[PDB]
């Protein structure tokens, strides 16, 4: 395998972390691949769940904690820290609040959150390499509690960045929240990437194509698939009581990706950097309700 960029793998990895058994586990936990054949059922279907008050009521509880583990994981980050020790207080912080970290097995996925410094897109594997100062790095949270999944990410800095990376952070923060203020019933699924690609654009970054939004309630993804790049194929049109992310992914260079021969880790193809936000929406008969919203500090931790 050819290296994209600078960053390697570090290995060994930890032995898989259990969860006790008294945390209710989604299907795929137990599923020797880590298939969802809950999700599989409704593969290729655009149909989208109207949540019923009960639903909603599930998935503000464990919307509400996952931010708590993200506030966790953000306050952990700094020069030298592995994104294996980031990973493990993430794994107690989940079973702390009952919840079972969705990640987890999930079609054979390795660690309990997913880490993703510098040319990773997402879905970095945590390991035993020590921050550096001058990475920017996400990390990406879901919890599964009675039932419901809730999902958020945010990229940090790591010490003192370079004004390239600040700006990709910043400008990547600004498509999210553009595409979040523009959620309300009679909106369709496709206008939101035409929001996210303007704004990357104008700021010269790229948006990856091969990674999208999804709906979350039940499922750990499901319909709608809501992609964040322009003129974009995505159907179906927002209604009050629908539940789904937006997590844009944005770059330093182009917008092609690649996998690593883990099967996960996803980076560029060119090395540059990238960068992610993501919050969980309810819509409401009005608007959109940020379920992952942090209730006691104005800004994400990048600006805090
Ligand atoms: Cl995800
Ligand atoms: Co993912
Ligand atoms: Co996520
Ligand atoms: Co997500
Ligand atoms: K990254």
């Amino acid at each position: 395998y050819r290296y994209t960029g600078k960053l390697r793998p570090h290995y060994p990895l930890m032995p898989t972390r259990p969860v006790p058994s008294y945390i209710q586990r989604p299907d795929y936990a137990d599923h020797p691949l880590g298939m969802s054949e809950s999700e599989q059922a409704l593969k290729g279907t655009s149909q989208i769940k109207l949540l019923s008050s009960e639903d909603i009521e599930g998935m503000r509880l464990v919307c509400r904690l996952a931010r708590e583990v993200l506030d966790v994981a953000a306050g952990m980050i700094k020069p030298g820290v592995t994104t294996e020790e980031i990973d493990h207080a993430v794994h107690l912080a989940c079973i702390a609040r009952n919840c079972y970290p969705s990640p987890l097995n999930y079609y054979n996925f390795p660690k309990s959150c997913c880490t993703s410094v510098n040319e990773v897109i997402c879905h970095g594997i945590p390991d035993r390499r020590p921050l550096q100062e001058g990475d920017i790095v996400n990390v990406d949270i879901t919890l599964y509690r009675n039932g419901y999944h809730g999902d958020l990410n945010e990229t940090f800095f790591v010490g003192e960045v370079d004004d390239g990376a600040r700006k990709l952070v910043q400008t990547t923060y600004e498509c999210l929240m553009q595409a979040i203020d523009a959620v309300k019933p009679g909106v369709r699924y496709r206008e939101l990437g035409n929001i996210i690609q303007k704004h990357a654009q104008a700021n010269g970054f790229s948006v990856v194509r091969s990674y999208c939004g999804h709906g979350i309630h039940k499922l750990f993804h499901t319909a709608p698939n809501v992609p964040h790049y322009a003129k974009n194929k995505a159907v179906g049109v927002m209604k009050s009581g629908h539940v789904f992310t937006i997590e844009p992914m944005i770059c330093e260079g182009g917008w092609q990706d690649e996998t690593w021969p883990d099967g996960w880790t996803a980076v560029t193809r060119d090395g540059k950097r990238s960068a992610q936000f993501e919050h969980t929406l309810l819509v409401t008969d009005t608007g959109c309700e940020i379920l992952t919203r942090r209730l006691d500090s104005a800004r994400p931790h990048f600006m805090s």
